[PDB]
């Protein structure tokens, strides 16, 4: 029952295409780096091109099921899978050895407040 | 009250005496947040503890810190970041619908900075 990344960025989309108002929140946590799957879609829900064929299709989609009160767990997961994949990355990335250190405790921080149920922006 | 730069080195010098702090700052300012003190920031970043900039600002004899005065001058850096957004933001260019994203992001941010609380800088 754990969702595909796609589908998870289909969903948290298609949220804010729905409810305006949670593009404002998700603003604070998410930019467009984050999507690995849907960038352009979310690009062009931030430039309000509400008539690109790929926004228009996923607004359409007949198979993303919103409900009362549930955007925040679906961002809350996909931010939590960004910083599950950080936790794998950063040791392989070329990063100097002390910024490894500092961000695998800062991602290792923000998984813990993202199970204690707590959003936790993405910087980098 | 206190220079853009003089805040900035505040800020750095809470991180260099207690890096535990820059376990909080990562959360909320990356070395774009600076203008004045970017080249020290990374270089504490990278534990480049030799750096020149570094160094001097180690030194500086007039950054008294004080205990838990920390959050205040981070919540105070971010505050002026996201005033200088409401200044620079409209003059960028940035689509008018971006334009309107960026800046409703940042009055939020100031609202919240007000409140006491921090926020990230993305």
């Amino acid at each position: 029952s754990a969702p595909s990344l796609e589908f998870l960025e289909k969903l948290v989309i298609r949220y804010l295409l729905e409810d305006r108002s949670l593009l404002d929140l998700a603003v604070g946590y998410i930019h467009s780096g984050v999507f690995l799957h849907k960038k352009q879609e979310f690009d062009a829900l931030c430039q309000e091109k509400l008539d690109d064929p790929k926004l228009v299709a996923l607004l359409l989609d007949a198979n993303l099921p919103l409900k009362k009160g549930g955007f925040e767990k679906e961002l809350r997961l996909l931010i939590l899978r960004y910083f599950e994949r950080q936790l794998k990355e950063i040791p392989k990335s070329s990063l100097p050895f002390s910024e490894k250190m500092i961000c695998l405790k800062k991602a290792r921080q923000a998984i813990m407040k993202l199970k204690q149920g707590e959003l936790v922006a993405i910087l980098e």
